[PDB]
């Protein structure tokens, strides 16, 4: 049966990152855990998908991406490490899409995979200089957008989520932009808002 | 009847432009206008030009590119991103080139397409590194002279146009110079005076 | 009977398997492997297909062609191996075409196939040139094509196959492109989509 | 016997440090005292380790690599020097592991060079930028998690053990943060706390 | 006798040796001695071998291969100094095969020859591209699963060598990595650690 499948992969799955929870070396383990994820997402396109077996798929990459994004905290070059969370990121992303419609469990799980990748990257990034930090910004806000673009769901529940998320990044930013000059203050001031506008913009005309 | 298949272009053109906007990603998104414009413009130099046909022709290529620009805006590689923008801009004064003579209504549209043109590759710019930005900036105002060099109009209504474009440059620059050091801030303040005096100077003989 | 015959192909196969893996010697092994294959491919011309042996003669291909291709990931020249990995794949695709209907069991076989080459030629191509880059690329799309258009199955597995496959080779050329400079990036990335949209295209009337 | 061909190493080492204490150019020495590691340590790996012979391997490395953060303390760049004590910190966790069990006078020993390091990367960092010095602590934080996790003892010891580092590294903090205007105060703050309450975490599951 | 004939190859080889080393032409040298090299093995393979003579050839190939390896790093082409250490590493293994059962003195010889051919690869690769870099890593890791394939000995001490190796090379890969862009970083990351797991599996698997 699929679900017996599932059932299997999600054991096999939780085995291979205890394996990896004790490897004491963290560039290597985030590695592993990609390739990991990689593995689940080529076993769920083999196989016809379910609505069934779409929670549990949803727990093993939730699993899988929860401890990779951990790992990523736990040492490392920055710039590498905000990189690799975008992908993970991204692979959720594909995920979805590859998944089509979603309940209320899975949005559930996706905004939770979402908001742990947007605090890893925020505590990274605050150790990084000017440009890159609004560089990163201004990528994270735009992924955000396709996030919400490929995510259905009620117009209310997907506004309190990007309004939380935008909270989030607004405290970082203001406490940030304090050390860069009365001028640059304005330019990056400047940029970032008229990014989280456009955002906006996009997802409200999503939500109609 | 020529005027039936510039219609009949034009809703193709609305056609692709809604399809494009559904594609949810957006490095191949930019592609495809990019594409579609080129297609446009094959098509308009396939019939000869009438008066009645260059409003349309003009309305077709506005849409295009205004869509292209502020997907530019919305993610991608900020260099590459700029790249595009300039492109964009390129394809629009061969086509200005291309038509020949215009009127209140083509000239409206086209200080239009160089306007956005222009706000996105300030905004992108002000991300890049000091010797990248300036370069950014001389190449754009050589645009600039080219554009006016083969666009023609009223001496009074291009020098306000040019005025105009000169004053956003120059709030831009006035905002970014403070993070240079004063011996860059002399160098790069001397450089872009004279390229912008030089813009001046063309111009004002092109009006004649 | 023919299915003792096929039963002892395979166990000869799996000694020469053994044989060539204590061989110490890996370019003289993979080249021992594809002389086995082809020696396979022969055995299985001569005997008539039936619906039985259809999955024997497949695990047979499948254990030699793993093995070679693990075996082309543990050292050589890069462009050769990535030949014979070319090369394994045509030989599968040509035995693909002289069985004819598969079930569900051969299409999982062939995929297994598939994306193991895929997989090493992604690992060994992070390592050529731009232009031999691109090429390999280009080259591997054109043969997911000629592989999709030989295989015969449900339009949804396959539009699930190629969506996975196309997101493993986005993931490398997104990664591999930001060492080309802004210029060659364009030039690169406008060949590669559109490649990838022409194998859509051509794939998604397959399924037809 | 082993034993006489360690004290043979031990005696060869000594001779060699001296040698090296009288080269009158810090820079040389240091990288002089790194290969002595280097060579030790391929010398221990070619012999199998046997209780007796793990306290002389383990003076030998205390020496030089003592030896080696004084003279990292008398000269040079700041952030290569601390890079470098980083590098004799790495080393001294793979002889760890390399040796497996670990009494109570190892444990000591390694403890020592622990300390002696910490001791040098915080006199060093408190002559580095805000964002370096940041990120010195955070590495060398994970740094001390991965050390815990490859020692083994008692928990109560490796509890007073990592209440010391944490005391002398909170001591370092507290007087430096008082230099970057209260909202850096508040991000580097949050960010280091973090940090050190990940690690404890870690360590006391570690424990158990 | 044999032994006598075994020692007086011994003479006339060093005596070759000396007569090389006052050559003053460090690329006539190398050639020298590689041609001496294969005249040794020619002798050796002329008279059977036993295990008396097993150690005198085995002190005849160490002295030619350390002086061939030391003259290496004395100047020449980078490219043509890397290939000719790995030619070098390569007769000795031919040398292994010929030779069959290996004590423990020849593994002692065998592993300080093994090192110092890493010793000088790490050394000239230092300044290399950074596609040659990669490449001349993947190559000699592919080289020492060959060496570890052929050569015999107890498990333990295989895995204490392998692991010294693996940090040696990790060692000048985490420093050298640092200067190729965040995703030039991940490319050659995942490559090289797949290529590391991938030796550590097969070696492992030989142990058994
Ligand atoms: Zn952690
Ligand atoms: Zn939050
Ligand atoms: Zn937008
Ligand atoms: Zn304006
Ligand atoms: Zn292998
Ligand atoms: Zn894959
Ligand atoms: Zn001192
Ligand atoms: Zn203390
Ligand atoms: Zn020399
Ligand atoms: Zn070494």
């Amino acid at each position: 049966n699929t679900v017996e499948k599932v059932l299997k992969v999600k054991e096999e799955a939780e085995k291979r990152i205890a394996e990896i929870e004790k490897l004491e070396n963290i560039e290597e383990a985030v590695l592993k855990l990609l390739e990991l994820l990689d593995e689940v997402i080529h076993e769920a396109a083999l196989l016809p998908i379910t609505p069934e077996t779409k929670l549990i798929w949803w727990e093993i990459i939730e699993a899988i991406a929860l401890a990779a994004l951990h790992k990523l905290l736990d040492g490392g070059n920055i710039e590498v490490n905000i990189l690799l969370a975008l992908r993970i990121l991204e692979k959720a992303i594909n995920f979805l899409k590859m998944v089509g419609m979603v309940g209320e469990k899975e949005f559930e799980i996706a905004v939770k995979i979402l908001e742990a990748a947007l605090h890893v990257v925020l505590t990274l990034s605050r150790l990084l200089n000017e440009l890159e930090f609004v560089k990163v910004l201004v990528e994270f806000i735009n992924l955000i957008a396709k996030f919400f673009k490929v995510l259905k769901g009620e117009p209310e529940k997907k506004k309190r989520v990007l309004l939380k998320l935008l909270e989030d990044i607004k405290k970082v930013f203001e406490l940030w932009i304090t050390r860069v000059n009365p001028e640059q203050q304005i330019l990056f001031t400047e940029l970032v808002y008229s990014a989280i506008e456009d955002l906006k913009k996009h997802t409200l005309e999503v939500l109609g």
